[PDB]
């Protein structure tokens, strides 16, 4: 009936609203291949969960009908968690497969090796269209994709790439060398997870040839896997903006005690800094005593500082991740972003000055005013160079979180504001 | 030597060197490049740059380029001119051949960020009254003018959709077997009015490299590729990011946007926020009768306000993302309200013990509860605020990525004070 009608995705989507037991049985019941595709797009936590529960026959079932790059991710899940059971889990496989998966684990999850599958179709050099097809057909059953064929040499090293679209349009008796493409865009096995995703997206590829530390083709990567990178890349970037520093943190799958350990770290760095603010206020207590109104404006003043700093740091952290801007550009961003703050100040001061005034304090109006078009100015430039600097230091500009740029706009905002008051008090 | 040492060079190599090329060099290269490469270069540029070169480049190279360009891509570069110069748009569809300009008229009509927007009519389609032999025979004669022959879609006498074939299959199958034998009626499709982002959700789930597009009747009018849905994924996300930092412009390309442009982008939410924060000025002066008695009090206002503002930024992000990743149900808010409730108290305490430490050491033992106790009540509240704000903002029908960090702080001031200056109105009397 429907045991062949339902798609894995159907069961995936409703997984979010399915009882664990029911979910469990649907792993024993489905076809081998469908049972494997489901346990394939589950959270690494649930994966290692069902690999423990499911029976030893349905276990070896999944482990076989599962892709090799996918299998590694799943075993690596168990490895991290229950390591004892990991080695046992890895016992169910056969010699050739285990020694295949084993080689994948030794690659960094975040690099090419940790993203590639060995099931790629690669022919030797001097065959023909018609031969390559007969090969493809014979190799197809176990390949990940036969849509791109890689031409290696007698030492295993990439020498060309072949489109199945090409073989299909070509006289079968034409030698592939004269239709394959020699400039094989590729990545190494250390190549970064994100470094791949760019290439994939850049050249419009759907498959990418990973060569080993020695140019020998050793696996391929598929875009559908890069999609998952991308999303997890951006998810990390966003998480790094709001100042949470767990790259692999899923909200629903994480408790209080764990949410504590994740957020508390940056709130203790930032408040140590934000303390400099109290001290800074005390230093200017003569000026805070004389004219009382000065403090009445610290919030709206200091805060419109951090908002400005956010926007520009935000606007720049991404141009860097999006490769829209490079480190060689700072000295130009400065100019542009500098005449942008000045303008952003003029605008926002003309607005606050009106409040200061209507507030009933027409005397410290220039103080407040001139203090904005000096805060909005530097707040800007700061957020607009903190990432640029972290790059030149070899650091993740995403660490230039919005909170960090805000806490740092306080230490500065006061120093600007108060220091400009104490100067105006002299007159 | 211009069409030689350069003849080889990849349009991508050329693209990477783009920002490093003058507004005059990018022109002569754009006018010299083999017609094919030139259009691949124009192809990925920004609507603003394209529409520049589709005007300044000579009428001939204009013709060449215009034509040797993917259909869905042509449609874009067209619309990119419709906005800037509605005039040139239709004097430029004159460089087109009645057939090419046909699919285009029908393509622009669709919304840029809808399914129909990113789709192309260069899909291969067939009838069930066929056999593997003929589909292959048919592919061969239809391939050079298609986007992809790896996926074949079968239609009926009227044009509706009926199933999908993977070329992989048409190569492991026997040439004599029927076509409706190996196809799939379980064919997942997408409406023409479907959302740019929702499309990229499917194609990401189903590990699809292609997706069909129907109208309100189930016909087949085009397809969408994952190469184009890849860029989308970036956009939607990299726009979500701008929407965190109170920048609110669609496809903002900083590298190409000048002062006025950026000014136009950032000013709107700066204003909104400043005269939202002004509420703290009047909050301060409706409380100067309390502030006057204790000097040592305002010394801490920043450390107290700009902490909960960070706290609110954290809870906010996680939830906002946990929403856009489809991770959190709109009906998980009661579960988050209860969850975060304890973390913000557990965060509050660990943080107070630190501030109280300084408040004391600082030289103001006068009374730490007035400060330390306020801190807990702010870190508690602000947290629960940045959490439920993206929640509420959804049920109303609004992009929860609008609960931008700046907004969360600005809003956490107007609340931070009220809490603090009340624990100093009570703890004082
Ligand atoms: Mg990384
Ligand atoms: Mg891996
Ligand atoms: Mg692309
Ligand atoms: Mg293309
Ligand atoms: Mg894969
Ligand atoms: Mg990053
Ligand atoms: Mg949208
Ligand atoms: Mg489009
Ligand atoms: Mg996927
Ligand atoms: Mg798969
Ligand atoms: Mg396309
Ligand atoms: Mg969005
Ligand atoms: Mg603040």
């Amino acid at each position: 009936e429907v045991l062949e009608e339902i798609h894995p995705q159907d069961l995936l989507a409703l997984w979010d609203e399915l009882k664990g037991e029911h979910r469990y049985v649907v792993l024993t019941l489905l076809p081998k291949a469908k049972a494997a595709e489901v346990l394939s797009h589950l959270s690494p936590e649930e994966q290692a969960e069902y690999l423990k529960t499911l029976p030893p026959w349905r276990l070896r079932e999944i482990l076989e009908e599962l892709s090799l790059d996918d299998l590694a991710d799943a075993l690596q899940a168990v490895r991290k968690e229950d390591p004892a059971y990991f080695q046992r889990l890895k016992d169910l496989l056969d010699p050739r497969t285990r020694a295949e998966v084993e080689a994948l684990a030794r690659y960094e999850e975040d690099e090419a090796g940790g993203l590639m599958t060995p099931e790629y179709v690669a022919v030797r050099e001097g065959m023909t269209v018609e031969e390559v097809l007969r090969f493809l057909r014979r190799a197809a059953p176990d390949a990940e994709t036969i849509y791109y064929i890689y031409v290696v040499d007698e030492k295993g090293r990439l020498k060309g790439v072949l489109s199945l679209r090409d073989l299909i349009v070509a006289d079968p008796r034409t030698r592939v060398a004269e239709i394959m493409n020699p400039k094989v865009v590729y990545v190494r096995t250390d190549t970064d997870q994100e470094e791949v995703a760019r290439l994939m997206a850049d050249y419009d590829f759907t498959v990418l040839p990973v060569v080993d530390e020695e140019g020998r083709l050793v696996g391929i990567v598929t875009v559908d896997d890069v999609l998952d990178v991308l999303e997890a890349e951006a998810t990390e970037d966003i998480h790094k903006l709001g100042a949470v520093d767990v790259p692999d943190l899923v909200y629903s799958e994480a408790g209080p005690v764990a949410l504590w350990l994740a957020r508390v770290r940056w709130l203790v760095i930032l408040i140590l800094t934000g303390m400099v603010t109290s001290s800074i206020l005390q230093g200017f207590e003569s000026v805070l005593e004389a004219v009382t109104a000065l403090a009445f404006y610290v919030p709206v003043l200091l805060g419109t500082g951090g908002n400005t700093g956010n926007q520009s740091a935000t606007l720049i952290i991404r141009a860097l991740a999006t490769r829209d801007l490079d480190l060689r550009d700072w000295r130009r961003v400065f100019l542009k972003e500098m005449g942008v703050g000045l303008l952003l100040g003029l605008t926002l001061s003309f607005l606050l000055v009106g409040k200061v005034y209507w507030d009933g304090h027409p005397l410290l109006l220039p103080v407040v005013g001139v203090s904005l078009v000096l805060i909005v100015f530097f707040a800007n430039l700061v957020g607009a160079m903190l990432p640029f600097l972290l790059r030149r230091l070899g650091v993740d500009p995403a660490l230039v979180s919005n909170p960090l740029v805000a806490t740092l706009s306080d230490v500065t905002g006061l120093l600007i504001y108060l220091s400009v008051a104490r100067l105006l008090l002299e007159a």
